[PDB]
């Protein structure tokens, strides 16, 4: 069938999600590989039956064979471990990973999840050899939809409500606008004029955001419905051809005065892939913000060659 | 059974496209009511079967009985025709109406939709008695779903990822707010300085918007599947409690330095209705816009008294 | 895009409701063709800015061009008027259309709703010239769901979990079988001998699926919503290769003992099209009753040459 | 709000899902009970964030506190551990559950897993007090969409146009009833006549069925995602109102001459619970069977006292 076929690579916690997720609704063709053996064909057995509940036909497979990655639309990479110790390693892996793409399915769109992102996106765009509109890495999505949220809860309006932007990486070095958050498409500085929200609220909520993923750690458990959820909007909108504006690792060829190295920025992502990369007009003050966040970035690449 | 109970007093044109929503979205139970004898009926039948297509479970039954408003959990009002000449005349037909819901659905939620809209709720919010937050007029979600959609043409995205505002009446005197654009979260400014998209053409598609409903009727056709549409995503929005800021005609205590009169302005729609009103941060030029059009609201409210 | 093309012939009352739902699911581009000057422009306009309020991104154009019929993925053909003066007449418009699908989109799949419908799908069937299982007509998807809507809602259960199967022909010769209905997969014999349906009522309600259309007719209303989502279910069912039983008019190669004509029957739609055509085992009252639908199709084929 | 409150007494693998579904169709409020500490906070927060990518506007909190049961609407129970010696002892979790229920939310709609689910059912619907329209077990839902699905998959359709019934038992003793499988409506016979599918095969494929989570543990994974979207169409179908035919363990009063006991049987989910248990004109040799089930289930709940 025409029906898309996507692969995950990497059948861990994002990958029961986002299986999950793809048939609730109806994407595509799922095939959950891993290297863990059986595991993947476990998993892809019980999602496959949900197609029931959901008025679906989306298969789902299982696969300890790179060669299914053959004639893959959309892959979505999480294989990995989780330190600067782990980069030349988890490097080798989207080196192995960047080979069978090359070699089975080089026109696919791919996305990066495994971190950090912003390095491991560009290592596998090298070895995958893919063109620049057709790979990101996740990040900028999962990290906003934080912000949204609990700006959301504090003015008592839908989440989706609240537009934000977080740019440059994903991790500890992510760069929150504050200038560039709005509400219900008004800036949220009038709510702050309005003593609706303050800005001792609102910086509560930055370090919230940056914050998050170890937040979750440190309550015993681990984020990877989120991170799922963001990756099929991305994926989503990759396959529909919705032309949403959604904040990923991509490739900068000058914007924001940088060369030669992926960053989050918000990109335009419909059915040719990365169809447009908007740069942000960002005054000196969020561009230097923006330069710590890429020296980062280059700073673990070098860690792994 | 807790399934809500949505009446649309006016079974015409846009009356048959909420039937259809409603259904399609599994929103709740559906009344038809009109005037003309049987039609209703006709409309809801043809309606019903989509529950099988849609798999709903929404009664939807017909209605020329006014008491079919009892225990009706939202009413939509469609109903008059459509000069000054008929506003006396659909002033007596927002008296009736009001009457009934005051008698039958007391605590019902309300959405107007006849024109001219902002005066019109105005006139049934007096007459049927309701609280000020239990009642809104459809006009700013339509309009600006238009400005929207042309500027995303445009800029090759996602419709929904432009926000815009229009405020202070529904028709002529609308209030285009060049300054509240924003494009996934991003002002419109910034695209304009990209050459993306020109001051010029943004005017065409100002005038473009304000003269919609003009440009539909001279090519033959008239709206209401967009009305329709918005119409139901505030419903949806109040009966889902989704607290979605969506632009409605509402009472005015103060804002914009207005009293004691319906116009256009975002709210937030959730469970209790009207949740929050709120007040753009005008200029004194956007001000003199506004009050333009509270002038013209005015004055068609004299006209009937 | 590799989005799909969907050129409606015919932007008629079926035609607006289509359009609706095909942006309300985000299935693809619409193309609402019509030899009305100006009025699809006019519905399409009004409809595209939907795509907002439903996050949706499908071009709706309108055209009085039948070249725009030009890489169409699917084509649905409502066009025509409405007794057996008017068959000559349909059968014309099925030949200019036939043409212009041949020149301009022969490997788009083609659904007939112009009735009668089972004659009218066999004409354009020759004169496109396209494979026999890329054409269907509508028919036993909209009748079965008036059979299903009416029992469920005797039986207080979900319309969906009625199942039920009208074969032979669309129109007053459709073929009801009491036989091959069920409830939550159950026969409905079961919940007739436990006397909470009554043969009585069942064939009451029968006689109501049959006279619906008219029913519908004399309550000053017109039959087009049902239609449309049932058409819709079907287009739907291809482009996303869902695989579903739908049925619909096909041509028989056999089956039920017939050949060389089109006939009610349950297919399975997906990617290729019609991937199936089961045949129902019909006894010998009911295979009766099927012969009688197919005579009066071939009758009125030949009063139209 | 009048939205729903669905508290989830056990957040472990079917309690993510349950939640992570919820919130992608915006049915309600989420609680994520535990006992284990901290981690529902953490998965409730994880959770939360999908609002923005759903378009939704569902609370999801964390508990380790037993009178967040208060005000619930809906109640799913998953907790408990994992042979006959744990039945003495998710038996004294069901009597601590239930004595929770009574005390914060008797009049809640409660579905119990946690196996053995028959059993464990009935427990609870003793020490809770709640009405026997109100509450049921998972069993009947799941054990039939893998049925439903393997076929699909043998007969290329799409897995909903497969209908099954299984019923007397969750667990090893349940029972397939090969006369009462259906596809797009039409008897599974006529596809074994036509060569379609075998009865060896289709005898394979009830082994499958039964042997399902035995098989899903054997591949190094867990079986919880299916569970999930089940118990989701379930609490859904209560909800929405929806009358839904789905097969749960319920209260028998004397259908298949059974009394006193909970067994798999289809039943009408709408707003009042279980609005009808529909019993199936079994012959003796299927009733044979469905004694055998109810049999084992009185054998475990005597081990429990
Ligand atoms: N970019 C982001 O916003 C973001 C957010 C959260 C997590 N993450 C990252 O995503 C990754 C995975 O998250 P998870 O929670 O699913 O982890 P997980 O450990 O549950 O899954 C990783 C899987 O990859 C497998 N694996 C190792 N080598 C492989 C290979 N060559 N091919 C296929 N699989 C292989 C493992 O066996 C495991 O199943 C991590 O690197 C994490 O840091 C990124
Ligand atoms: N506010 C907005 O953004 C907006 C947009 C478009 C149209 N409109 C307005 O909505 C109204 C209707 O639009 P339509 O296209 O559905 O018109 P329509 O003529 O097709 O429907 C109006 C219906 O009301 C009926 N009617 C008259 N008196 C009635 C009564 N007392 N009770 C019930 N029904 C009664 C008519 O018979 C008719 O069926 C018009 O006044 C129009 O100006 C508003
Ligand atoms: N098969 C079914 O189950 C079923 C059910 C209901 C209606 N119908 C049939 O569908 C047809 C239309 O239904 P409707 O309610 O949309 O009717 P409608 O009159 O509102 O639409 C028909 C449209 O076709 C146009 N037309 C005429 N010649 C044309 C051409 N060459 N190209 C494009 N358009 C042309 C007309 O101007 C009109 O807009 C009728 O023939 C009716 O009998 C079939
Ligand atoms: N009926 C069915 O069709 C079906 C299908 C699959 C699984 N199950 C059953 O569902 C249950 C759970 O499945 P899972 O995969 O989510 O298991 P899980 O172990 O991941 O979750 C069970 C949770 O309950 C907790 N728990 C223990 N006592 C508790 C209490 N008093 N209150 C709240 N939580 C408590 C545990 O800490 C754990 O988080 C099992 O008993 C299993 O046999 C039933
Ligand atoms: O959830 C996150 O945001 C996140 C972020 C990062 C960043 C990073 O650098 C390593 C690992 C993780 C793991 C995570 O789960
Ligand atoms: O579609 C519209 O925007 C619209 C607006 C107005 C305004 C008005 O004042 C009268 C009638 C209409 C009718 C309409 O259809
Ligand atoms: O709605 C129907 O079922 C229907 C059926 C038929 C059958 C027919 O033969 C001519 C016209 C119509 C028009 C209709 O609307
Ligand atoms: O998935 C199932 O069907 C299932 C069934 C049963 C039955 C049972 O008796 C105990 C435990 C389980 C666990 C399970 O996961």
């Amino acid at each position: 069938a025409p029906k898309a076929k996507i692969v995950l690579v990497g059948s861990g916690m994002i990958g029961g999600v986002m299986a999950t997720l793809i048939v609730q609704k109806n994407l595509g063709d799922v095939v959950l590989f891993d290297i863990v053996k059986n595991m993947p064909h476990g998993k892809a057995l019980d999602t496959s039956h949900t197609n029931v509940m959901a008025y679906s036909n989306c298969k789902v497979s299982g696969s300890n064979t790179y060669d299914d990655l053959a004639g893959a639309d959309v892959v979505i990479v999480t294989a990995g471990f989780t330190r600067d110790d782990l980069l030349p390693l988890n490097n080798k892996i989207m080196i192995e990973i960047g080979g069978h793409i090359k070699k089975n399915c080089p026109n696919a769109f791919i996305i990066v999840v495994t971190n950090p992102v912003d390095v491991m996106v560009q290592l596998l765009h090298q070895h995958s050899g893919v063109p620049k509109n057709k790979i990101i890495g996740l990040g900028g999505v999962l990290d906003t939809s934080r912000l949204k949220y609990y700006i959301s809860q504090k003015l008592n309006v839908c989440p989706r409500d609240v537009n934000a932007h977080i740019v440059g990486a994903h991790g500890n070095k992510m760069v929150l606008l504050k200038r560039y958050i709005t509400v219900g498409g008004i800036p949220l500085q009038e709510f702050i004029n309005n003593k609706l929200i303050s800005d001792a609220e609102l910086e509560a909520i930055f370090d919230r955001t940056v914050n998050t993923a170890l937040e979750i750690v440190n309550l015993h458990a681990s984020p990877y419905v989120a991170p799922a959820a963001a990756i099929i909007e991305m994926a989503e909108s990759y396959l529909k051809d919705l032309k949403k504006v959604l904040i990923c690792s991509t490739l900068l060829e000058g914007q924001y005065g940088h060369s030669d190295i992926f960053g989050g920025t918000p990109v335009v992502l419909g059915a040719n892939g990365v169809e447009q990369v908007i740069e942000l007009q960002l005054n000196s003050e969020e561009k230097a913000k923006f330069d710590e966040a890429i020296a980062e970035t280059k700073r673990m690449k070098a860690l792994a060659h």
